[PDB]
RNA sequence: CGAGGGCGCACCACCGGCCCGUCUCGCCCGCCGCGCCGGGGAGGUGGAGCACGAGCGCACGUGUUAGGACCCGAAAGAUGGUGAACUAUGCCUGGGCAGGGCGAAGCCAGAGGAAACUCUGGUGGAGGUCCGUAGCGGUCCUGACGUGCAAAUCGGUCGUCCGACCUGGGUAUAGGGGCGAAAGACUAAUCGAACCAUCUAGUAGCUGGUUCCCUCCGAAGUUUCCCUCAGGAUAGCUGGC
RNA sequence: UGGGCCACUUUUGGUAAGCAGAACUGGCGCUGCGGGAUGAACCGAACGCCGGGUUAAGGCGCCCGAUGCCGACGCUCAUCA
RNA sequence: CGCCGCAGGUGCAGAUCUUGGUGGUAGUAGCAAAUAUUCAAACGAGAACUUUGAAGGCCGAAGUGGAGAAGGGUUCCAUGUGAACAGCAGUUGAACAUGGGUCAGUCGGUCCUGAGAGAUGGGCGAGCGCCGUUCCGAAGGGACGGGCGAUGGCCUCCGUU
RNA sequence: CGGUAACGCGACCGAUCCCGGAGAAGCCGGCGGGAGCCCCGGGGAGAGUUCUCUUUUCUUUGUGAAGGGCAGGGCGCCCUGGAAUGGGUUCGCCCCGAGAGAGGGGCCCGUGCCUUGGAAAGCGUCGCGGUUCCGGCGGCGUCCGGUGAGCUCUCGCUGGCCCUUGAAAAUCCGGGGGAGAGGGUGUAAAUCUCGCGCCGGGCCGUACCCAUAUCCGCAGCAGGUCUCCAAGGUGAACAGCCUCUGGCAUGUUGGAACAAUGUAGGUAAGGGAAGUCGGCAAGCCGGAUCCGUAACUUCGGGAUAAGGAUUGGCUCUAAGGG
RNA sequence: CAGGGGAAUCCGACUGUUUAAUUAAAACAAAGCAUCGCGAAGGCCCGCGGCGGGUGUUGACGCGAUGUGAUUUCUGCCCAGUGCUCUGAAUGUCAAAGUGAAGAAAUUCAAUGAAGCGCGGGUAAACGGCGGGAGUAACUAUGACUCUCUUAAGGUAGCCAAAUGCCUCGUCAUCUAAUUAGUGACGCGCAUGAAGGAUGAACGAGAUUCCCACUGUCCCUACCUACUAUCCAGCGAAACCACAGCCAAGGGAACGGGCUUGGCGGAAUCAGCGGGGAAAGAAGACCCUGUUGAGCUUGACUCUAGUCUGGCACGGUGAAG
RNA sequence: AGUUUGACUGGGGCGGUACACCUGUCAAACGGUAACGCAGGUGUCCUAAGGCGAGCUCAGGGAGGACAGAAACCUCCCGUGGAGCAGAAGGGCAAAAGCUCGCUUGAUCUUGAUUUUCAGUACGAAUACAGACCGUGAAAGCGGGGCCUCACGAUCCUUCUGACCUUUUGGGUUUUAAGCAGGAGGUGUCAGAAAAGUUACCACAGGGAUAACUGGCUUGUGGCGGCCAAGCGUUCAUAGCGACGUCGCUUUUUGAUCCUUCGAUGUCGGCUCUUCCUAUCAUUGUGAAGCAGAAUUCACCAAGCGUUGGAUUGUUCACCCACUAAUAGGGAACGUGAGCUGGGUUUAGACCGUCGUGAGACAGGUUAGUUUUACCCUACUGAUGAUGUGUUGUUGCCAUGGUAAUCCUGCUCAGUACGAGAGGAACCGCAGGUUCAGACAUUUGGUGUAUGUGCUUGGCUGAGGAGCCAAUGGGGCGAAGCU
């Protein structure tokens, strides 16, 4: 009879992202004339740590092509780039780690960093540390490119979508065991209020569908249908299978 | 005074008769409309009817009922508001935490090794590390107290004491909502749904109460029906006229 | 009012019950009074306020009104009458 | 106030009834957490408690010391009173009465932004309004620079418009 | 305008615009500098003890801000030069042909010292006048040293930790660039972040308590309520115990007694958990030094395992430095 | 100032957290392990409403939803049931709208056929589940073995009178003089068992047993100290109170202070005391009744936000059919 | 989100339906008459098992007859029904009401009256008529269902049937709809709501109309006795027992009941402490024996005195160890919680097993879980006093009340009596002990703040000396007093 946890997360109040010390939105530069027809050279000025993100951010300074000013970008750092390096963004940029260039003008096996989901926005795909997307096949007609996402899914996107060449830095961060509950506390203190997770079976029936009982048991199939209302769909949501994944 | 006789009020029992409905039987009658027209009879039966009216208005009493409804009494439900000065959690900005024990990596030297490397002594100072202050907490005495110092305190003994640590202030989340390392915990001594006002004199077959005198009469706890079994309706028993 | 209960007798269940359930009349409930020491229901008797007389059931050693009869005939001794 | 009529918010022992008052309990329970007081004097009607002096102790710098924030709001300071109050007392008081006291360019506020709050545009909404905070806005009212002029005047020439 | 340079000098033309800096950054460790305090040896001044001793014990014995100069600390600053037989160097580290060691310079901080302030003030003493109750007047003094893993602040250097990387904005400044402006050789112009001079700074708060009596808890309530400073002895120590500065009157009463029962605290022959649901409660142990430590183990631990010895006072003797 | 120690069993790995005011724990959390959803026109969630809002200054080494609970070692069989999910296959049922027919129309009938449900696959680290009866070896006793009935599969590795075993104080051994306790062993286990089983150091104000030491826990009590209590001066409540207050028996609403019969009864008081006053505290919380509730659950009845799907409108321009 | 989650009931739940009906009985010779009284039955069945008429006689038995037998069919005789009539039971029935045939649809259309239940309401069922239309029989007649007693259902709604019926809203026609009358679709909780759980997180109004704990009645059950004496006891009923039967007592078992208490009588066990009972374990005095002694057993007077220390268990119980003269049984609100304790049960946290889809449940296990108040009256314990002898004092008496001692061992008797032997007492006497009681401090022990005297740590008074502080600083020894 009480609003469950997870339902309370959408209201935002306490479950909002801890963005006080974050360094800004990590994005490619907005597509313009120089990047659409040639290349623009920028210099990597600093590589910084973004709180709540396990991927380094690269501060890249460009020249404004229309007024006497310096533009500062906050690229997602591909592994191997260093401060003082020159990065080149545009259609005519060559294949090097850190350069930003459209996927349609790339070989058939190149693997990219900060992929655009739509032709014009900033990077949206393969942004988490150690991740990348592979270019599978182009087709000169209808301006389409097929890419492999970190999840293994295949996606068809426009050939005009831009991406950084290489793999985002941060490597195998998940390989290290956290070991200590406190280390997980510090990890999630810089992210949001989500970490100390109470099991639903340990709750009372009023605050969870799995709550209650003289033994801690679910009492009903944990797999729940897709169209179940909020406050009910807990457990394995719309699960195609359960068990152990033996075979793939 | 009077055997007998007569007219007989009201009222009662009965038998006839009349009006409307409905059945059964059957034969006649009427005409500006001759009709799928209209009317009439006899015999049963249904009616809160007729059969030389008794009503209307006003007052008083009793009884039943709807209303706050003889008086006081819920657990609840709804509407609209006020609270995060306590606590719960997130964020912002500050402040704080004796003295010791153990002795991780890294480093130096010596020694033994063909190599691979090994041994010894120092150095170093790691850790949700140990003993233990302040702080924070609250195990046991099931101690004190228990109309207390106190609507949760006190004594000793205890857990932890560089961390998921303690804490001020500023902020955010508000009631079927919040918040919860989860005890249905906490949300201003109130929480298995806060507080305030109103709907509201909420309802109660249940509990408690129900105020002067004398005189006369005087019970029932049984019948039948009831989601009836602590209650009603009904007949019975009572009183009054 | 629609909770009844009790007694003689009849009577069902139960080992039985100051239990449970019927029949009949009376009673208590609603009822005081005399007697049963005491007691809702037993026995007598039902009640305005009194005087006198007499009784009912029950009593008459003393408490405590009445045998303080020269009462009648027997029975009985109990170191739990 | 009686009598004839009229009309009631018309009669109390109860309701763990309402309000007010008063008993027994009873001069009883009690005035027992943190070692501790004593001598002399003064004022005074009055001294275990006030003041001074002397002595003995305690807090023992993580104080029973010296200063602040929050909160309180005159409790601060003198003089006086001695009704009540300070659960004994008081000649004392944070009591009562009468007066007095808080002085800033340089200590804070003020200014900045933080987590956040919140108009306007817009959107929604029966509506009070609330959503949203850059989003669906013609969102810059400013500037030493230059020009056209007014010469406003110590019209040389610099300030104005 | 000067210096090879780091950079220096008192100013040192310059707008729109652009770039950068400061503001502006966690926690912890180890060292080093400075100060305040503490300590020790003398010199004064005033007190205390003097039964005997004590050249004794106690108190006290200043120099603000802001300038100038000098120490001291730091530098990931410059010049010469070119290093293996590698060398410098820290407690640890760490550093070097991307320029070590060495020599010579530059800069930053300078809260330390001296100086102006400054002794005239303050303080300590000894007197003298009175102005009911003079910032009265006067004399003398306010001195020399030494120590430190000492405590507290502060500054600096160098490390460690993070799947944690520890604000923003007002505000101020430097630079780049050079649109412009300035004057015709004058006792000159534009201009000036140099020295001195002139004027102004409004508004609100400001007393006191800050707690076993000024706040909340119905109260002068053993509760609660955020901070700063922090002496001597013992000791590992912000422990406990005693003391100095400062504070107080025993916590909303006193007096007399010393029954039971209690609350709090001790002791108890012999036995030693037989008590009790149960060793509850109490008791035993305990610091430091020297030994000595098992099973098991995730090899880290267990571990102060367990067990044993010693511990005072006094007189010395060695060793550890500048 | 200032650790009693040792040998074991159970549980939780540890540090951490928790019912302010009776439960600090074995409960919660945790790292680790496993599963599920989602590529943004998205997953999950808020929102009366706006193409509103949170995750999100995010992008699969990420967010969201679950279970289990360090390490070690393992995690067996069952997709019949209920869930979940997957492609629709000639395909069954299936609303509104639309189509056709009859009628004078209301209307009636028929054809067509969205999701869903049926049909078919997958899935147990989803919920859950994991059998009986007979005969049989050259002493007996068991039963390696053999027959059948039946399931979706018939409990595997392990573990055990365990915090899980009724019978039960199970049986045997050890610990004691004596043990419903402990430990070790056995196992047809009423009713053990695999994301949880079985272990294993360190740790624990966790539950249990024994041993050394220690003692007033006890035999068996005594003495002392402080503050009370006590008495006094001052000050000064409250709870409670039908009236009250000595007993035995009787009867009685079946346990009297009062009534009957008897025993008896002597002012006013002080310190104690805990037998009575069925003492006080509260309109019993247990239990039942009420056509009185509330918290919670669910194929109870009746609904509903949200969601999936069809139709109409916004809603247009061209071709292949 | 809202709501519901029946009733009865020897408490509720579970179980049953005694909730609507029918038969016999209860039931006490009219009728009626109750309990979760007894024995049973019903929610149907039947175009015939309905209606007429006719003709037969049934169950069973005896005697006969090829296969044929205990039963196949045929025949005769007896046959009061001992068969059958659908079913439960009861009643009724013989040229019946049964069996077999023939013809049929009175199981049809109608209005009233009445009986049964009863309020003299309804439904259902039934009785007697009356009016039609029929069936059957020669006819009288009989028949509107079943031989009789049961076999069933309101309003609202729906559906069908009937009247050349009424209305359909200004008139008319036609659909439609509404109506009038009669059937049907059903309410079995059967006079007729539409309805699942859980709560230990719980709430309210009540209930002693009603359970759990005391008391009360009862005494089946438990416990303890008695009568008879078939037997046991080598033999011998009765030393000691006591079958089959039968009579009691007790209230320390457990039931039965529900009278008191639900505006509350604190709910197990232990601890502590007092008193009471006797149905006597021991001890005193006795009787009996299958009593030689020793030991043991039975019984009497008898409750004065005693009846213990421990291991496991919360236990009450139980069991074992050991001592003992003996280790008897019980009551007092299952004595005793303002006496304690809190181990158990019995709140809220939590784990396991089983059950349940789930919430949650479990006389299943486990772990943690606030035990409040006396100063009132009485009772009791002690302490002053009070009334009467004029005041006051000393010394006394005793009414009345209380009451207290207990048990064992060793030596001697005595290796005696007795006995084959083994073994093996007693009376007097002596020495001591146990439990209890009343005191006491010479001794020993304990206490010790004489704060008495040494020692000693830290600090403090300038040192010495003398002291003090550290809530009794610590420690050794310690008078007196208490013990
Ligand atoms: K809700
Ligand atoms: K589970
Ligand atoms: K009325
Ligand atoms: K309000
Ligand atoms: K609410
Ligand atoms: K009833
Ligand atoms: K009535
Ligand atoms: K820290
Ligand atoms: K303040
Ligand atoms: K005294
Ligand atoms: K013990
Ligand atoms: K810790
Ligand atoms: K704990
Ligand atoms: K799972
Ligand atoms: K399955
Ligand atoms: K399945
Ligand atoms: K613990
Ligand atoms: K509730
Ligand atoms: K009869
Ligand atoms: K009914
Ligand atoms: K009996
Ligand atoms: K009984
Ligand atoms: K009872
Ligand atoms: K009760
Ligand atoms: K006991
Ligand atoms: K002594
Ligand atoms: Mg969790
Ligand atoms: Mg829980
Ligand atoms: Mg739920
Ligand atoms: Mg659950
Ligand atoms: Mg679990
Ligand atoms: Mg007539
Ligand atoms: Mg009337
Ligand atoms: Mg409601
Ligand atoms: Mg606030
Ligand atoms: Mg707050
Ligand atoms: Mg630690
Ligand atoms: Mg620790
Ligand atoms: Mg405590
Ligand atoms: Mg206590
Ligand atoms: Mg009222
Ligand atoms: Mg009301
Ligand atoms: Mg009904
Ligand atoms: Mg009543
Ligand atoms: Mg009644
Ligand atoms: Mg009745
Ligand atoms: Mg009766
Ligand atoms: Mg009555
Ligand atoms: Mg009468
Ligand atoms: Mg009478
Ligand atoms: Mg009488
Ligand atoms: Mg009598
Ligand atoms: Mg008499
Ligand atoms: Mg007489
Ligand atoms: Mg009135
Ligand atoms: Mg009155
Ligand atoms: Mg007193
Ligand atoms: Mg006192
Ligand atoms: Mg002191
Ligand atoms: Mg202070
Ligand atoms: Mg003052
Ligand atoms: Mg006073
Ligand atoms: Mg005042
Ligand atoms: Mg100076
Ligand atoms: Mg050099
Ligand atoms: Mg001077
Ligand atoms: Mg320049
Ligand atoms: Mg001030
Ligand atoms: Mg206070
Ligand atoms: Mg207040
Ligand atoms: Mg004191
Ligand atoms: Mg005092
Ligand atoms: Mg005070
Ligand atoms: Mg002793
Ligand atoms: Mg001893
Ligand atoms: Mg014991
Ligand atoms: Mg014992
Ligand atoms: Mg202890
Ligand atoms: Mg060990
Ligand atoms: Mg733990
Ligand atoms: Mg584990
Ligand atoms: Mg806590
Ligand atoms: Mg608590
Ligand atoms: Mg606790
Ligand atoms: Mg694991
Ligand atoms: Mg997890
Ligand atoms: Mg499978
Ligand atoms: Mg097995
Ligand atoms: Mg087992
Ligand atoms: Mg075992
Ligand atoms: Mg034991
Ligand atoms: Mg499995
Ligand atoms: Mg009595
Ligand atoms: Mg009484
Ligand atoms: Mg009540
Ligand atoms: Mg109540
Ligand atoms: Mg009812
Ligand atoms: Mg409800
Ligand atoms: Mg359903
Ligand atoms: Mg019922
Ligand atoms: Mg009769
Ligand atoms: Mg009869
Ligand atoms: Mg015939
Ligand atoms: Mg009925
Ligand atoms: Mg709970
Ligand atoms: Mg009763
Ligand atoms: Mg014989
Ligand atoms: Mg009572
Ligand atoms: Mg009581
Ligand atoms: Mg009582
Ligand atoms: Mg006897
Ligand atoms: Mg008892
Ligand atoms: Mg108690
Ligand atoms: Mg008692
Ligand atoms: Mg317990
Ligand atoms: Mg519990
Ligand atoms: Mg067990
Ligand atoms: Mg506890
Ligand atoms: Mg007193
Ligand atoms: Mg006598
Ligand atoms: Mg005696
Ligand atoms: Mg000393
Ligand atoms: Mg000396
Ligand atoms: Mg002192
Ligand atoms: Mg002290
Ligand atoms: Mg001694």
């Amino acid at each position: 009879g009480r609003v469950i946890r997870g339902q309370r997360k959408g209201a935002g109040s306490v479950f909002r992202a801890h963005v006080k010390h974050r360094k800004g939105a990590a994005r490619l530069r907005a597509v313009d004339f120089a990047e659409r027809h040639g290349y623009i050279k920028g210099i990597v000025k600093d590589i910084i740590h973004d709180p709540g993100r396990g991927a380094p951010l690269a501060k890249v300074v460009f020249r404004d092509p229309y007024r006497f000013k310096k533009r500062t970008e906050l690229f997602i750092a591909a592994e191997g780039i260093h401060t003082g390096q020159f990065v080149y963004c545009g259609k005519k940029a060559q294949l090097n780690i850190g350069n930003v260039l459209p996927v349609g003008t790339m070989p058939e096996g190149t693997i990219v960093c900060c992929l655009e989901e739509k032709p014009g926005d900033r990077g949206k795909l393969a942004r988490a540390s150690g991740n990348y997307a592979t270019v599978i096949s182009h087709n000169p007609e209808t301006k389409k490119t097929r890419v492999k996402l970190p999840s293994g899914s295949k996606k068809v996107i426009s050939s005009a979508n831009r991406a950084v060449v290489g793999v985002v830095a941060g490597g195998g961060r998940i390989d290290k065991p956290i070991l200590k509950a406190g280390r997980a506390y510090h990890k999630y203190k810089a992210k949001r209020n989500c970490w100390p997770r109470v099991r639903g079976v340990a709750m009372n029936p009023v605050e969870h569908p799995f709550g209650g009982g003289n033994h801690q048991h679910i009492g009903k199939p944990s797999t729940i249908r897709r169209d179940a209302p909020a406050g009910r769909k807990v457990g394995l949501i719309a699960a195609r299978r359960t068990g152990r994944l033996r075979g793939t």
